[PDB]
């Protein structure tokens, strides 16, 4: 089997991407944030505290003929940005892009933090990291990908995120029309439950490539590119008037600037992030200070290749017995 779904930016900055997901029978379609940095499929629901729901579409298990309470199971998650959610668990039929899993754990939120409530466009998350990070207790649950894997034509999914445009998540196949050149594969460590890999270096603009090992994660659920402070300082030093602002919470730059590209290495291959991808616009409405898309990972404890990096590539998440990542230009 295979599946193919379109993923759409939630706003004009590509802050996140939503993908429609069918849950239950008859289908309830919710727009979920597919997150390769977490392992819970959780949704706004008929159980969510009413004051914490503001425009999201909710899953109502009582209206699904295939929903079953997973008795005794609870979940609670905290993300890198300080947001959180928790609740109870149902099993139900879940379909993405025509690919169906029966008996998928659907984590129903009873509580969500303010950042979720305030984002009316995101109805929940679909985690695509390794199932070792799943928060369900007392019986850990599998991801949608882990449950689908054995049925797929190939044990893979791909992320093809757009810059200010829709893109695609595919399950079970490589679309050889969706990228240019060849795919360069690189080793993955699953020790922390993430798609963790080692970049071979970077370049700033037209500058020379610096060969250096940068361990980090491929995380579709993180907006920005978080890298070591040395690399980030080298990038922003090429932008006149750029500075790190403790008041704003990272590097800002004049909105009049033209940003340089950023290149990262994947083995002997190179992925180029155009300068425009690194512009996250005014820090507040009407400001002439703009927020940078490359930020320091110091204090986060891990480097994160978030959407700013991933949307410059066609990315293969290879879930074979020995997992690997692939990157191609597009
Ligand atoms: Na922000």
């Amino acid at each position: 089997s295979t599946g193919s779904a379109t993923t759409t930016p939630i706003d004009s900055l590509d802050d996140a991407y939503i993908t429609p997901v069918q849950i239950g029978t008859p289908a309830q379609t919710l727009n979920l944030d597919f997150d390769t940095g977490s392992s819970d499929l959780w949704v706004f629901s008929s159980e969510t505290t009413a004051s914490e729901v503001d425009g999201q579409t909710i899953y109502t298990p009582s209206k699904s003929t295939t929903a079953k309470l997973l008795s005794g199971a609870t979940w609670s998650i905290s993300y890198g940005d300080g947001s959180s959610s928790s609740g109870d668990v149902y099993t139900d039929t879940v379909s993405v892009g025509g690919l169906t899993v029966t008996g998928q754990a659907v984590e129903s939120a009873k509580k969500v933090s303010s950042s979720f409530t305030e984002d009316s466009t995101i109805d929940g998350l679909l985690g695509l990291a390794f199932s070792t990070l799943n928060t369900v207790s007392p019986t850990q649950q599998k991801t949608f990908f882990d449950n689908a894997k054995a049925s797929l034509d190939s044990p893979v999914f791909t992320a093809d995120l757009g810059y200010h445009a829709p893109g695609t998540y595919n399950f079970g196949f490589i679309d050889t029309t969706a990228y240019t050149g060849s795919i360069t594969y690189t080793a993955v460590s699953t020790k922390q439950g993430f798609w963790e890999w080692t970049s071979t270096g970077y370049a700033v603009g037209s500058g020379t490539f610096k060969s250096t090992s940068i361990d980090g994660i491929a995380d579709t659920g993180t907006t920005l590119l978080y890298l070591p402070a040395t690399v980030v300082s080298a990038y922003w030093a090429q932008v006149s008037g750029a500075k790190s602002s403790s008041s704003v919470g990272g590097y800002v730059f004049p909105c009049s600037a033209t940003l340089p590209s950023f290149t990262f290495g994947v083995g002997s291959a190179r992925i180029v992030i155009p300068g425009d991808y690194i512009d996250f616009g005014p820090i507040s409405t009407g400001s002439s200070s703009c927020f940078g898309g490359i930020q320091s990972s110091a204090g986060i404890g891990i480097n994160i290749f978030g959407d700013v990096a991933l949307k410059a590539a066609f990315v293969v998440f290879n879930g074979a017995t020995t997992p690997t990542l692939g990157f191609a230009s597009k």
